[PDB]
């Protein structure tokens, strides 16, 4: 399954990136340019979406009340409720992953480092298994970067 391996690939990594504020050194596995490029993308996207929606992401994590790995498994079920249960588009996609990075750095902040890992795999889980037909529809993961592509400008 190589639309969920490399969703996994950059997921985990953007979501370990923002915990931790290091790079990852290691090389990508399968399709590294897609990914890399993917990965430049998160970071340019989903910093400003989790700046955007600053008091309603604090909020958010507030009423789910992040304590412990039990409570991180119970995320599934939210993120089908809110995610998969709407319309989707590139800018929700980048919601669901952003929201990921910021419950990674609370995990961060509160010595729970290690479900974080279990985090991305549950989002990807979400991600692929529920919306693969629009994935493959807007050309996956080559299909996110060139849409987020920015032109350089004249001058
Ligand atoms: C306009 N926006 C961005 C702003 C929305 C922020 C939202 O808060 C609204 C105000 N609430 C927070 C409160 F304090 F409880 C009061 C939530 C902050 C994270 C937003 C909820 N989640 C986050 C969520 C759901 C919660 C659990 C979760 C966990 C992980 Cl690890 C990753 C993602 C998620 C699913 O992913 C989302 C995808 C798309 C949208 C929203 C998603 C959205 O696509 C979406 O559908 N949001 S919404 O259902 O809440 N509604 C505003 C349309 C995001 C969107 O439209």
């Amino acid at each position: 399954d190589e639309l969920y391996r490399q969703s996994l690939e950059i997921i985990s990594r953007y979501l370990r990136e923002q915990a931790t504020g290091a790079k990852d050194t290691k090389p990508m596995g399968r399709s590294g340019a897609t990914s890399r490029k993917a990965l430049e993308t998160l970071r340019r996207v989903g910093d400003g979406v989790q700046r955007n929606h600053e008091t309603a992401f604090q909020g958010m994590l507030r009423k789910l009340d992040i304590k412990n790995e039990d409570d991180v498994k119970s995320l599934s079920r939210v993120m089908i409720h809110v995610f998969s249960d709407g319309v989707t588009n590139w800018g929700r996609i980048v919601t669901l992953i952003s929201f990921g990075a910021f419950v990674a750095k609370h995990l961060k902040t509160i010595n729970q480092e290690s479900c974080i890992e279990p985090l991305a795999e549950s989002i990807t889980d979400v991600l692929v298994r529920t919306k693969r037909d629009w994935l493959v529809k807007q050309r996956g993961w080559d299909g996110f970067v060139e849409f987020f592509h920015v032109e350089d400008l004249e001058g």
